[PDB]
């Protein structure tokens, strides 16, 4: 059989988790055994930095990544989930099957990085800290925690806070050490992590519809046969609906299971957020195409 490690974030019983699950029995059931996942929830791995390296590098292991992250390498891509640029997830699975989309990932592919299904759902990322903020002038001085992700960063600092890039996993005693006073994710995220424990401001801020990438290196994806790379992507497809199933009540269950657990929910001046991005979004990526944002949020519009 052909063994093949899972890697990602999320905590078990996540709806991220819950989808790889159902990814791994979809691909052993119509392989009749020759493909099998293991899942390796909670960075086992390594950070999702430090996985995508051992994947490149021909590692047996599909992995979550970000398009920010990726941006790295393929500029073009970190706008997918560039803040505010469209409220539906449904337009960017749309883009992501586009021709736009394609060539960019055609040019990752000879970067030795493959993306095998682009567009899970990953929920809507809101800030997440321990004093209010309504207005991008509470972020003032706010060390907000980010993954190594030049996209969020830069996110980040145009919303007004001070952006300190770590690990997922370094999150939860980075915010209990006071080396950092808040981050960002989805609820269903926020909450897997307990980090409503030592943070329990939740921001509704909605700076990003997260769209995510599992991806392998093209050393390992290309020496799998024909067969079983349609397997694993017919079944990916099949994962993508069913995340789709898990998330679209997952996202306020958490919102609901935060406010149990003691979390306080701001509802925050969102014109003003979207207006402390307009700089960044133009001219704050010098690497992207001219008028990348403008032009894909156009395309998302003829959707
Ligand atoms: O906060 C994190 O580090 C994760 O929740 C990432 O945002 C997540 O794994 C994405 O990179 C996946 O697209
Ligand atoms: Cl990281």
């Amino acid at each position: 059989e052909t063994e093949i490690m899972v890697a990602y974030g999320n905590q078990p019983g996540e709806p991220i988790d819950k989808a790889m699950h159902f990814w791994a029995d979809k691909v052993k059931e119509k392989s009749n055994g020759d493909i099998v996942f293991k899942l390796f929830p909670s960075s086992q791995l390594g950070s999702e930095t430090e996985v995508l390296e051992q994947a490149k590098f021909g590692a047996n292991i599909i992995t979550i990544s970000d398009y920010g992250a990726l941006m790295d390498i393929v500029p073009d891509l970190g706008v997918i989930n560039a803040p505010y640029i469209s409220q539906s997830f449904e337009k960017k699975s749309k883009l992501l099957h586009s021709d736009w989309f394609k060539d960019l990932s055609d040019k990752l592919d000879q970067h030795d990085i493959h993306i095998i299904v682009p567009d899970v759902i990953y929920g809507t990322r809101h800030l997440l800290t321990k004093k209010p903020v309504t207005k991008p002038s509470d972020l003032k001085g706010m060390k907000v925690r980010v993954q190594h992700s030049r996209l969020f960063l830069q996110t980040i600092n145009a919303m007004g806070g001070v952006p300190t890039p770590m690990s997922l996993s370094d999150v939860y005693p980075g915010l209990s050490e006071g080396i950092i006073d808040g981050l960002e994710n989805p609820t269903v995220v926020l909450f897997g992590g307990k980090f409503f424990e030592v943070a329990k401001n939740l921001n509704l801020t909605a700076h990003t519809k997260h769209m995510s990438p599992f991806v392998a290196g093209t050393a390992f994806w290309n020496n799998l046969t024909p067969e079983q790379q349609k397997i694993i992507v017919d079944a990916s497809r099949e994962m993508v609906t069913y995340g789709g199933g898990l998330i679209e009540q997952a996202e306020n269950e958490a919102l609901e299971n935060l406010k149990k657990a003691g979390v306080t929910v701001n509802d925050v001046d969102l014109p003003a957020f979207e207006a402390s991005v307009a700089d960044v979004i133009s001219t704050g990526f010098p690497e992207w195409s001219p008028n990348l944002y403008k032009n894909v949020q156009e395309k998302l519009s003829q959707f």
